[PDB]
Order: C-alpha cells, then sequence, then structure tokens
C-alpha cells in the first residue's frame, strides 16, 4: 500500500544525476512520496552565511526545476527543504513538489541561537498564531514539521486534534544530540498517537559539525520501526493508520472530555 | 540548602514505625519536604476494589492523623497520595501536610482503562479547566502532578508559563513501562526547563503487577541526576533553580509570542 522513501543525503551537487537515480529507485519500490532532509537542496546554513546570493539562487532554482521535472517524469511527490532567494531576503521553505504543482511551507519557528541564527539570517513571516501544515497522502492524514518545531507542544496539540497518522520531520541534527532526539520523537509519537518520519542530512561542515544521519521511523505506539545509519541511503516505510493506537490509550478521548 | 526526601515505600502498615523513622532521618539530614508515592498510605488500587469501605477509611484516617502529628513534631511538610473516603464515595487526593494545616490536591485526570479503572472507582470532580497545583518550597516554585497527568501537554504548558523549577510526581508505575516513563519525563523536563521528582511505590500485587521503584530526579536540562533501585529506600535531592537551564534553549522566550 502507501509507501514513503526517505533520502538521507548531504548537500546535493548542481547536477541532478544522483537525485534522479534515487527518485527512480523510490518509484521502482512502489513509493509515491519522497522526503529529503534540511540543507540537502542547499548548502548547509553555515556556508550560506558566506555564499554569494546568486549562487544560492542558482543552487535552489536548479533543484526546484529538477524536482518539478522529475516529479512529472516518475509521477511521485517530493518534500524537500528549500531556500527561497528573494530580491532582498532569504526565506526557509519546505517544498511539496507534485506532478500537478508546487506547494510551499514557510517555517514558522526558527532557531535564534548565536552560533546557528536562522531567525536572523532568514526573513520568515512571524505568524500571529501557529498553524500546522497538513495534507492527505492517499489514505493517510499527514503533517509537516521542521525539526526545530517539534520542540513546541502547540504543534502537537493541533496534530492530535486533526487525528494525524504521520508527521514528516525534515531535519538537520548534530550527532551529539542523538539520544535526546530519539526520546523526544518517541515521546511525541506515543503521546499523540501519530507515526513520525524524521529525515536527517549527512556530512561534516568546515566547523566540524557532524551530521551522522539516523533518519528513523516511529509508529503511533512510540516504537522505532526502522532507522538509517550515517551513510547516504534510502529508507522505505509503509506507514499505517493511527486509529488502533489512538484507541489503546485514548489520550484524545480523555482531553475531549473537558 | 533546600532539600527534598523521596520515600520509596510499599503500602504502609497500620502501625508502622517507618514513617516516624524516615521523617526524622529526613529532618536530621536538613530536609524540610518529604514525598511519598501513590498507594503508599493506602493499599494498591486493585486491592482497594476488594476491601471493605470502613477498612479503607481507617487505613486512610490513621495515616492522616500520624502525618499531622509527625509534621508538627519534626517541623516539615509531607506530600502523599491519599484516598479520602466520604460516605460510600472515594476521592483520589494528594495531601500536603504541614505543621500549620493540611492542603489537598484532587486529581484531575484519572486512568479510565478497564484493567485499572480509577475514573470509575473514584468520584473525583470532573474539572472545568485543567489547572496545575503549585506551591513554593522555600525559594523554589514547585508543581504537583499525578503520574498519569504527566501525559497531557496542557499541564506542561501551564508549568512552563509559571516558570516552575520542580514538578513533584507521585506515581505507581509497572516495571514494563520503565523506559517509556524515563524518556517521557526526561523529555518533559528538557522541553519545559523544569526539574522533575518522580516518586514510585514498590511491591508486587496478587496479579503479579510489579512496582519496582525507580524513584528518580531529573534536572531542568532533561538529565537524570539520581535514582533509586527496587528496594525500600530514601532519595534526598537538592533541587536548583531552573533559571540558568531555561535560558540555554529559551523555549519560553520563543513560544511566548503566540
Amino acid at each position: 500500500m502507501s509507501k514513503i522513501a526517505a533520502l538521507q543525503f548531504p548537500t546535493l551537487a548542481l547536477s541532478e544525476s544522483r537525485l534522479d537515480y534515487y527518485l527512480k529507485a523510490s518509484k521502482d519500490n512502489g513509493v509515491n512520496l519522497v522526503v529529503l532532509g534540511e540543507y540537502v537542496i542547499n548548502s548547509f546554513f553555515t556556508e550560506l552565511l558566506h555564499m554569494p546570493k546568486n549562487m544560492i539562487k542558482e543552487q535552489s532554482e536548479a533543484k526546484k526545476e529538477s524536482l518539478i521535472k522529475l516529479a512529472k517524469k516518475y509521477e511521485l511527490e517530493i518534500i524537500a527543504p528549500y531556500v527561497s532567494v528573494e530580491a532582498k531576503s532569504y526565506k526557509k521553505l519546505c517544498l511539496k513538489v507534485t506532478p500537478n504543482g508546487v506547494k510551499s511551507y514557510e517555517q514558522q519557528i526558527l532557531m535564534p541561537y548565536e552560533h546557528w541564527n536562522e531567525e536572523k539570517f532568514f526573513s520568515n513571516k512571524t505568524p500571529s498564531e501557529l498553524k500546522i501544515f497538513t495534507f492527505n497522502y492517499e489514505k493517510l492524514k499527514c503533517a509537516l514539521l521542521f525539526g526545530f518545531e517539534t520542540h513546541f507542544d502547540i504543534f502537537w496539540q493541533q496534530i492530535m486534534a486533526k487525528k494525524i497518522d504521520l508527521v514528516i520531520v525534515p531535519s538537520a541534527c548534530t550527532f551529539e544530540s542523538k539520544q535526546r532526539w530519539e526520546e523526544l520523537l518517541k515521546t511525541r509519537a506515543f503521546l499523540n498517537s501519530t507515526s513520525i518520519l524524521r529525515v536527517n542530512r549527512i556530512g561534516k561542515t568546515k566547523d566540524e559539525w557532524n551530521f551522522y544521519g539516523d533518519t528513523l521511523f516511529i509508529n503511533a505506539f512510540g516504537e522505532i520501526e526502522s532507522k538509517l545509519g550515517s551513510e547516504e541511503e534510502m529508507l522505505i516505510i509503509e506507514p499505517k493508520k493511527s486509529d488502533e493506537a489512538r484507541k489503546l490509550w485514548g489520550f484524545d478521548k480523555i482531553i475531549k472530555e473537558f
């Protein structure tokens, strides 16, 4: 039935040949939805601070055109974080590329820390009230969240209210926080009875920040179903409906009795 | 400084010296706040189902009188889950017994599961709006939560809103859920920058439900600072203010604009 492919990549080269191979391989395994991690289409954040505006635009626009073309050619959907280069500003988006159009999700909560200040570098619209990005994938109710945004309960309360089966989490996570991330996502999946697909990038930066993969899939019971290592590889998942797991603990039912 | 003693007990006997001994040992170690787990003053839930009403009342009322006397004698405070028997109705309370009076916390969300139906057995007031029980312990802002109530994000949002330093969680946890409980509490402490004191009971029931202790203290970084094993023992903790840990990630700073 419904299958999803998670591609664990470093920053892709300007050519599209590596992406095309994995997209055909995803479609050959009966996958109709593909997800990439953060800073795979684009160079990692710390290089973006020093790169020329026009090359960042070229890097982004080359892959967006490729995804649009490849989504048509292989008739599948692609979810990929994407740096939108505007006239006088940069926006951190996540694109959902289908054969019949492109949808975009503008990240609502960005890291403001000095050493990794995405809030300063990007010019994302500050929403008045947070709103989860959701979409239907065949028979699954899905939500899309950036890695940093999973830290905030408000999103999960909206996810539980909408009976989401699967939360797709493109991310860029350092190895040092490996265990904290597993415990967080396992807890989120259990408390909200939703499956979670966390897709990480791989690679080492000039500052020796180590992204060691660990793309993983968690079921609505909070159990890890499958996970990747630290190499460039593809994870294929068959996400199931959240209903049975929702009834076991009935957290939503309990909160709905108020 | 400010110290708290967690007493990991089985169901206490009607005429026990354990309470007088451990309260004095706490006060001799400079501890002014003592916490017991769930179903320590009273027999465990599944045994209460088969006990006569008057026996439950006597079991409860004997320990309340003792705690009142011991709180005055040793000049400290005691937090203890407590079955209040009115007429032929039962209320699952947590008492805070001090030298100058008793305050009570009525559990707001109770387990409704068939095999462990506290919602059916007890007659707790169905709350209008969920509201955390809070109190100051010397210079620390403390909150009180029953084990089951930690599963619901709404409580944790209020805990963060009040910038709570320590959440005290009397609980009754089966050994089978050891890892899930640890990951949950570490995540809540980290996400909300609060320390957590989880006090469990010990003992085996007739149906072979294993309460194997593992009373633990977690700091506001989400790290386990200390923990007990499966024996009857006392855990003394010196909880610190959450301020420094709260500034590290600044979850409150980010989230308060929504």
